[PDB]
């Protein structure tokens, strides 16, 4: 940890990280360069209750755990130089680093096909995305989303409760292929039929015609407007002129250094270690932003401190449905608890490999997902019969290890 | 460079990077943890001349280009502490470092399901593996190999020329599936095929029992021996314990820096960029042995000289077939020079991408390889009909570049 501190981005894992340096100690310099002229903001109420109500100043960033941080936000670092320690900035100016962080996150992936579009196609990522979807999600307009994902179907829910028609088109024969259980893939469909989203699945749009969307079994899908969810690519342009080592994605290991010596990378920038999978892979969860962000800016001020550790989770609301998902989407066995029904939805699901909790699913059991979470995290063995046994009460089986 | 250099691993990529940094005029300690106990030698002629005709004192690297290097064989390093910059030996030594390069290479991957077999199993990359191979390659002995890659394939050819019977076992439909075209792929098959090798398509062992393969069609195959090589596994162990970024395989840049400052890592062990995928992969060639250790080397005595860049190709030799194969299997064209015929093999393949030469393919055909890899280089746009035409010199091509 050389001072001065100059972060890349200002999103949730950079304000995680910032703030987690002052709150272990570290008192020098910090500057944080964020492209967006936006008071830092979280992203998922950009699907759901921004998306819904409008209102910016719900979304903010506590900011107040990071105090003496200077914030230049509307600025782009337009490179950096690893030998100099140098950052050129889109406004003339350059900053010297002791430590560069790269928190620069990911990018909507554009879709080829909709490049030469002349109806509205939009993604949504940015604030400034879901305003201009807002401005146009007009009562009975038709609304169509391309990509299955989350946020595609967090979008879909919040359209038809603002009473827009919504059809979707997905690629894969799933929802959510990413990293969800089966199960509950399937279970989502069901969900979002009933609530009268129209499902497209292992379609592919080929282009569009005059507020006419194209697809690849040669039909086609009138919109009003098309938001684009196919996933992100991550925001590695600065690191990857700057000879680090990266491949859609950042690589770091579990302190969050890259190939380069005093720069790092954490948040949805970075490829690394899912420890149970034991590969490098995109995380793109809140929770990692965040966790990751701290674990990093605690071994920097204390290098005593253990690397990043944390398995990977999310939730994802999607109306009816608060969704959570923790570790790997399959094993050897999966467990359910609950019946999983479209009246008062309400389940989990356990994962398992040889035995050991690998994933778990809950939707509507918030109580459940914590002591699973804490059972994953510790390689758990549980009797599975217990697992399935209604009787059993989980917390009490994560207190017993 | 800060001295010492320690390197980890003695194999070709470590060879060719100590003598590199001697010629470029580094002149400070350098010391080889090799954990065979062989003065360091060349691996390819293990599946073919030297298989063949057991000298290995024709197979050893030239270390005369690295002069004053101390070459602890036969020790294995067990753990490195790159905050104390120490290794430590199976020797019970402690050897410091300014500057340490992992150069371990990558070991066969096992079959899982002949863990527990009583006939004759072996894998073939060390002098030890192929002195043992060919201890039992007895005239009219059955040999089984598992996996159609070059090692395998290359493996076959000797063994028919001793007079061995060869049967081969594929899980994929086709032979060489990691990077070939499909057209030679195809070839290479017909080949082996009218060469007497019994060629067993989309099957996978599942088990023995007494001198017996199963498989998973539900069929035996009897054989004396069994060779497996279904690829390999990176070496990457201590860089994982030691906290460097790596999935089978340690992440490095193109200066050969992994995560961990100070420490660089080269060849088989390494996850690299490849820059015309522009993806991360785990380059396991002999000329990425050596001309990244040469690269990585170059640049660590003069940091002004380039990162490392080369395109990927390789040779297989395969009895009366001289293989070279550049770059990417595919594109969305292949132009071929020449028939493609079993009386006397010699043919071209050229992969383009919208008009780019991204790979090329020579069959006997030495000659045009040398100009297909310097078109290859420069992403040349010759015209597709010129390159079709067999009065069109490849090298007059590459020269009007
Ligand atoms: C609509 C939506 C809904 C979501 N809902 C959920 C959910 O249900 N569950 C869940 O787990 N996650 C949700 N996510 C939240 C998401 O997980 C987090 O926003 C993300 O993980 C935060 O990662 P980050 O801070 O690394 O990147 P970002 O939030 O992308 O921040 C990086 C910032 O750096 C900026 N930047 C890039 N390059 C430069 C440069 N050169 N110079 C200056 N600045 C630069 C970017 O423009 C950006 O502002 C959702 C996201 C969106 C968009
Ligand atoms: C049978 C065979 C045939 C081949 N034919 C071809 C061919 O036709 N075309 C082609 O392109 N390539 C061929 N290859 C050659 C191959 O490409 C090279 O041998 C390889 O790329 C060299 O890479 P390397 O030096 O990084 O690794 P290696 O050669 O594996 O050397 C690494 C060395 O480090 C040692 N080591 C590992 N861990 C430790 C430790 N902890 N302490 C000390 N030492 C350690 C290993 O045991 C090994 O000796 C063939 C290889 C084999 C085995």
């Amino acid at each position: 940890l050389k001072a001065p501190v100059v972060v890349l981005g200002a999103g949730l894992a950079s304000v995680s990280f910032v703030a987690e340096l002052r709150q272990a100690g570290y008192q020098g310099l910090i500057t944080v360069v964020g492209d967006e002229a936006e008071r830092p903001y979280d992203r998922p109420p950009l699907s759901k209750d921004f998306m819904a109500h409008g209102d910016a100043e719900k979304i903010r960033l506590d900011c107040k755990r990071a105090p003496e941080v200077e914030w230049l936000l509307g600025v782009t670092a337009q490179s950096f130089d690893p030998q100099a320690h140098t950052v050129a900035l889109s406004d003339g100016r350059t900053l010297p680093y002791g430590t560069l962080v790269l928190a620069t996150g990911a990018a909507p992936r554009a879709l080829p096909t909709l490049q030469g579009a002349t109806m509205p196609v939009h993604t949504l990522r940015t604030l400034e995305d879901a305003r201009r979807i807002q401005a146009g999600l007009r009562p009975q307009s038709r609304l169509l989303i391309v990509g299955g994902g989350v946020i595609g179907l967090e979008l879909a829910a919040t359209a038809r409760t603002a009473g827009v028609h919504v059809s979707l088109v997905e690629t894969q024969p799933r929802l959510m292929s990413r990293a969800a259980p089966a199960t509950l893939a399937d279970f989502v469909a069901r969900y979002h039929a009933a609530q009268g989203v129209d499902l497209r699945f292992e379609r592919s749009v080929t282009g569009s015609v005059d507020g006419v969307v194209l697809l690849d079994d040669g039909t086609r899908i009138a919109a009003d407007m098309v938001v684009v969810g196919i996933g992100v690519l991550a925001n590695d342009a600065l690191a990857r002129a700057a000879g680090l080592a990266c491949d859609d994605g950042i690589f770091v290991d579990a302190y969050g250094r890259t190939t380069c010596p005093d720069v790092y990378a954490l948040g949805d920038v970075t490829r690394q270690r899912n420890p149970l999978s034991g590969r490098f892979e995109r995380i793109e969860t809140w929770s990692n932003a965040q966790n990751q962000g701290i674990a990093v800016a605690r071994h920097l001020v204390d290098p005593t401190a253990p690397g990043y550790a944390e398995l990977p989770w999310y939730w994802s609301d999607q109306g009816a449905l608060r969704i959570q998902v923790a570790g790997l989407a399959s094993g050897d066995e999966e467990i359910v608890r609950g019946e999983v029904s479209l009246d008062a939805p309400k389940f989990t699901l356990i994962e398992l490999q040889k035995g050991r909790i690998v994933g778990a699913t809950c939707v509507n059991n918030a109580r459940d997902f914590a002591p699973l979470r804490r059972l994953l995290a510790v390689g758990a063995k549980p009797d599975r019969a217990a697992l399935a046994d209604p009787a059993t009460d989980l917390r009490k089986l994560a207190a017993a290890v």
